[PDB]
């Protein structure tokens, strides 16, 4: 049983104009999507200080990429506190409703895409590289969802059958054509080098057969 959603109208929009708008520093999409797993990860590591039972679904707090040149996908996967399904549908597009907002005024002001983070909407930078996007992703308090937009508006979100996770988020970028840069090794350990270097959990580069 899968579900469709319209994306909020000002979501769709900030979609639209990360895939139109010519912008050739694409490889910041990987920053945003590693901040967004670590503060995952320091949330449910303030969250175990207190209650150490929500590590039952796992103890280790970390990092893994991992290219596919055969699917040509590339994998962001944290062990962190998890999504809910009213997270999915309901309580992150309320945020990203302002940060959207903040974020066009900005760029209208002079700002450049590369700022997106600092307006809360990082995970949208997906799309610069990315024709589809996949969210799995359990939480403590829920089931495990698959989340799934190619954008033009809409958005999927149906209970994963696949593998379990125990706790955390994969999301699996389907690159586009001209983006397979991004599943090449050196160009991987380049970027993490360049913008994720003080990262507080282990990152680790999974190579391809
Ligand atoms: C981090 C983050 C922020 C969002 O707005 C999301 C919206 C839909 C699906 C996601 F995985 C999301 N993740």
């Amino acid at each position: 049983e899968v579900e469709t959603f319209a994306f909020q109208a000002e979501i769709a929009q900030l979609m639209s104009l990360i895939i139109n708008t010519f912008y050739s520093n694409k490889e910041i999409f990987l920053r945003e999507l590693i901040s967004n797993s670590s503060d995952a990860l320091d949330k449910i590591r303030y969250e175990s200080l207190t209650d150490p039972s929500k590590l039952d679904s796992g103890k280790e707090l970390h990092i893994n990429l991992i290219p596919n040149k055969q699917d040509r996908t590339l994998t962001i996967v944290d062990t962190g506190i998890g999504m809910t399904k009213a997270d999915l549908i309901n309580n992150l597009g309320t945020i990203a409703k302002s940060g959207t907002k903040a974020f066009m005024e900005a760029l209208q002001a002079g700002a450049d895409i590369s700022m997106i983070g600092q307006f809360g909407v990082g995970f949208y930078s997906a799309y610069l590289v990315a024709e589809k996007v996949t969210v799995i992703t359990k939480h403590n308090d829920d089931e495990q969802y698959a989340w799934e937009s190619s954008a033009g508006g809409s958005f999927t979100v149906r209970t994963d059958t696949g593998e379990p996770m125990g706790r955390g988020t994969k999301v699996i970028l389907h690159l586009k054509e001209d983006q397979t840069e991004y599943l090449e090794e050196r160009r991987i350990k380049e970027i993490v080098k360049k913008h994720s270097q003080f990262i507080g959990y282990p990152i680790t580069l999974f190579v391809e057969k």
